[PDB]
């Protein structure tokens, strides 16, 4: 009944977890705001792009998610993956209804869709971004410094279970090549998977690593203090949007980077919505 849970979910489908909460909230969300948004847009780049008033607006249409401050600023990864199962889902049926009518007069394949959120607030200013911030979601406001070159980044690596023959979407750490080590299936353990590279569970998406600096009082806040910085990492649809110099926006999750000058902590923030002004 869900096509494309494997696009955004590593588990198994099952009708009594808590996720099917969280997707039909946003699905009801977004089948009353379809007409607000360009469902054309959304397919071609594979995103969609949410105020974050829309969703903290009172009334009828957000009545499934009463607590959507709390639950994207302490759970993104989470509430993302169940806004955007949403929209694919309203997206895949809003289809599925028109090739229906087609045929008297229905294989809809809809692609990944990025749920982006913008707008977000409070905005959190860099200097008070600590290590406790790991897994946060939070907005910030700086300066393009540097923007690194487009590359293929494999998120995702699909692996089929010689045992039942069940195909996982599983997601890479670090681009890093690793193996499943068990069936996602409640019944069997076959904990041994073959690699789909051609399969459409296997997602490589374009990447780009930017960095961020913050804003400055040259005078003021110049008693001592150095700006600091922070790397952004865009990908898909977010690649290319900015200039070294430029102003932007960024909102997206706080996560711990794995790659004298050399200090073992570093935090990045994954986007998942970037606007600029020029
Ligand atoms: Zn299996």
């Amino acid at each position: 009944p869900y096509k494309g849970w494997k696009l955004y979910f590593s588990e198994v489908y099952s009708d009594s977890s808590p996720l099917i909460e969280k997707i039909q909230a946003f699905e009801k969300f977004f089948t009353r705001h379809i007409d607000l948004y360009d469902k054309d847009e959304i397919e071609r780049k594979g995103s969609i792009l949410v105020d974050f008033k829309e969703l903290t607006e009172g009334g009828e249409v957000t009545n499934l998610i009463p607590d959507i401050a709390t639950e994207l600023r302490d759970a993104p990864e989470k509430t993302l993956a169940c806004m955007g199962l949403a929209i694919h889902q309203v997206l895949t049926k809003d289809l599925e209804r028109h090739a229906a009518e087609l045929q008297a007069q229905t294989m809809v394949n809809v692609p990944h869709i990025h749920a982006r959120v913008y707008n977000y607030e409070p905005l959190t200013q860099l200097k008070n971004v600590r290590a406790n911030y790991y897994g946060k979601y939070i907005a910030l406001r700086g300066t393009v410094v540097r923007v690194s070159n487009i590359k293929p980044l494999c998120t995702k690596m699909a692996f089929l279970c010689a045992a039942c023959g069940e195909i996982q979407s599983f997601p890479l750490p670090d681009g890093k090549y690793s193996l499943p080590t068990k069936c996602p299936v409640p019944v069997c353990r076959g904990r041994s998977f073959t690699a789909l590279r051609s399969s459409p569970l296997t997602v490589t998406m374009d990447w780009q690593s930017i960095k961020i600096q913050e804003l400055m009082s040259d005078d003021q806040r110049e008693a001592g203090r150095i700006p600091r910085t922070i790397e952004c990492e865009l990908v898909h649809d977010l690649v290319d949007s900015c200039v070294p110099g430029d102003t932007v926006t960024i909102t997206g999750i706080v996560k711990v980077s794995n790659a004298n000058d050399k200090c073992m902590f570093l935090l990045y923030i994954e986007a998942n919505s970037i606007s600029n002004s020029k």
